[PDB]
């Protein structure tokens, strides 16, 4: 059993099916190795992959699954060779705990493309057992995964920028789109996508908002600065910003038109997908001929791009509209997330309403 | 009526609806101006893009129509102000004609990148007439989109190099898998296949060709001189050579998985699409997110580059494997095209067959 696997004890929410249930849940983690931190967990942003993986989208998932890789927390214990971080000191993990550690993605930082890089959840170990999210009491994780959290930072609103947040910032700065002046396009105002905005503005960037929900206009101009607002099931205002942006990130997390899309790119233009959905998208060659555009696709980003991207984050004071909700939430909570209900995030309180849940 | 629209008379091979048959046609040409240069066509390659033309895919096309733009001949007459061309000389015309000469693109001779793009058949003149391709008597065109034939180049095997040629060149250069070490593949060994991966080796690049054919496994190897030939439809080939490719030039003029050819790009590897399919690809967002890989488009290429195409290709002993038809042997070879039967590219002897056609 998951209680018996590994040394220290351990508690959260998992789902054990895909019906994506979640109900409290007995498991452990292994005990706190010489390079290892060791911290309780606070918070945890709700990603939109935690809703794809425990309903099985991908048809990837193993159960029983604990979803959470938004996690921030204190830490508590460290090995004896740890070096940036000490107890009581605010930290946080990602959508990596692992990598090969040999390969050239990974001496170039890019933990993030290692083909055998171990996901935070619904993965396997370096000792082959399965790996449990954030949606638990505490974590562990081998320094070189541990982020540090500046000081300025809130430990509730930054939480999702440790996988919404390096997600969207990684394409801006690899794809030369996090230029002043250039004309930058995101679709989804959810998660990933207001947060991009954030950045995208950040650098100096014209944003254009493109999503499917009018009633988020007003925000994406007057909260997040977008400078403009596309409806892109209207087609007379879509084909208006026909070909004005450099490039665009797409964080839709279904199937979607993308024709419309490249439409908006101009010359030369980049589609960066980021989000996942569970099925294969549409790509209409003369899209990709006609101009010479390219789509690309990123995931999260290694983990010193990782940092560097918090330290921006909390230098310009970034950081994700969320909403704060308990651990006994979370199936109402994701049912909110399926429905695009969130005022972009969800984030769990688990430090003061996780215990309460154990039967 | 297409023979009083302008002064000198024409003759060539035009669809009138899209069952694509062909068959003799009267028009005619704007007489030579200042920067003209006429010449009488000897030579034209057969396109496949020709036959998605006058079987109207696109839903673009227009009849009449008069297919063509692998052009090459003798030049009969020019105008006051041309510079590099002397009557007598042998010249080219491949898919442009003409642009706005007036746009950053152009100013980058990028003219097939140009919003308003003349292409040689099926499209809107200057001066506001349709165009007439290469299955056609006499030709005329500014001096900017004129070919200068190097003297070691064969007029029937080198008209091809007009489209096929620099279609594929162009996304090797443009995309930097014009080098030795890189491992470059090219899926569709057709009128632009063949010829992409003599550019390819010519370039010192090692290559893989991922076909449907297994008939072809030899040409390519012995004669091409590929180092490796794969078939798309035999997963256990297919899978050995997971992740083993730089970069891929895809000429397919028909839908086809995608995914397979993910699987043999390397992380951060390149799908270039040259290929004009009817229908949209399929496109798994997981593929590119993976490993942050690319897709980009490709169309031809700008005047310049042409020019320097195919004085490689002359510099290289580079030319397409041909075979060259009568002019009334239109039909037949258009249907064969369609069923890739054609042993690389069809190529018409109008100086010495269409006349004879002639009613
Ligand atoms: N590759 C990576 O590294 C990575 C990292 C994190 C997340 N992801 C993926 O990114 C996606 C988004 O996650 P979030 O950002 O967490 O999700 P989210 O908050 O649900 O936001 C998705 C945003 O997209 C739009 N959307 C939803 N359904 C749509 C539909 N049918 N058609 C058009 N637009 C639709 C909505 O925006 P509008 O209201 O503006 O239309 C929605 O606000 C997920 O697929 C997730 O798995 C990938
Ligand atoms: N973007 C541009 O600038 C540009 C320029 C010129 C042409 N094009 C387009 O490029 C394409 C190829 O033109 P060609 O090179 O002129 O044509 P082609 O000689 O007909 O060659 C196409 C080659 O692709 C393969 N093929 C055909 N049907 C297929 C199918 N259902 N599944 C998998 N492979 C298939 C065959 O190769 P195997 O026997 O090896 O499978 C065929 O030899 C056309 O769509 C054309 O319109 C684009
Ligand atoms: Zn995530
Ligand atoms: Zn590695
Ligand atoms: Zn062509
Ligand atoms: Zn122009």
């Amino acid at each position: 059993s998951p209680e018996e696997e590994h040394p220290v004890k351990a508690f959260g929410w998992a789902a054990r099916d895909q019906s994506g249930h979640l109900s409290p849940f007995n498991f452990s983690r292994r005990a706190t190795g010489e390079e290892d931190v060791r911290f309780k967990v606070l918070y945890c942003g709700v990603c939109h992959s935690d809703l794809h993986s425990i309903k099985n989208d991908w048809g990837f998932s193993m159960y029983p699954l604990v979803p959470g890789h938004e996690i921030v927390g204190e830490v508590t214990e460290v090995g004896s060779k740890v070096k940036k971080v000490n107890v009581g000191d605010k930290v946080g993990v990602g959508c990596l705990v692992g990598a090969c550690h040999s390969c050239e993605s990974c001496a170039n930082d890019l933990e993030n493309y290692c083909p055998k890089m171990i996901l935070t959840y619904a993965s396997i170990y370096h000792d082959g057992t399965i790996t449990y999210g954030g949606y638990s009491n505490h974590m562990v994780a081998n320094e070189r995964y541990i982020i540090r959290f500046p000081d300025n930072m809130p430990l509730d609103g930054g939480a999702p920028l440790l996988c919404a947040g390096i997600t969207v910032y990684s394409p801006l700065k690899y794809f030369g789109l996090d230029e002043p002046g250039k004309h930058i396009g995101i679709v989804g105002l959810g998660g990933l996508g207001h947060v991009a905005v954030k950045f995208a503005k950040a650098f100096g960037s014209k944003v254009t908002v493109i999503s499917t929900s009018p009633s988020k206009k007003e925000e994406a101009l007057k909260n997040f600065g977008a400078d403009s607002f596309l409806v892109s099931r209207d087609q007379e205002q879509m084909q208006a910003a026909a070909g004005t942006l450099d490039g665009i990130i797409d964080t839709v997390s279904a199937v979607h038109p993308l024709l419309p899309l490249f439409g908006l790119l101009k010359s030369h233009g980049k589609l960066i997908l980021v989000g996942a959905p569970e099925k294969p998208l549409e790509l209409p060659a003369f899209s990709l001929i006609a101009g010479r555009k390219i789509v690309a696709g990123s995931g999260i980003g290694g983990m010193k791009e990782t940092q560097e991207m918090i330290d921006f984050a909390a230098k310009h004071n970034i950081t994700a509209d969320i909403e704060v909700i308990s651990t006994d939430y979370l199936n109402t909570a994701m049912e909110r997330l399926a429905k695009n209900d969130v005022r972009y995030r969800f984030v769990i309180d688990v430090g003061n309403t996780l215990a309460a849940t154990k039967p």
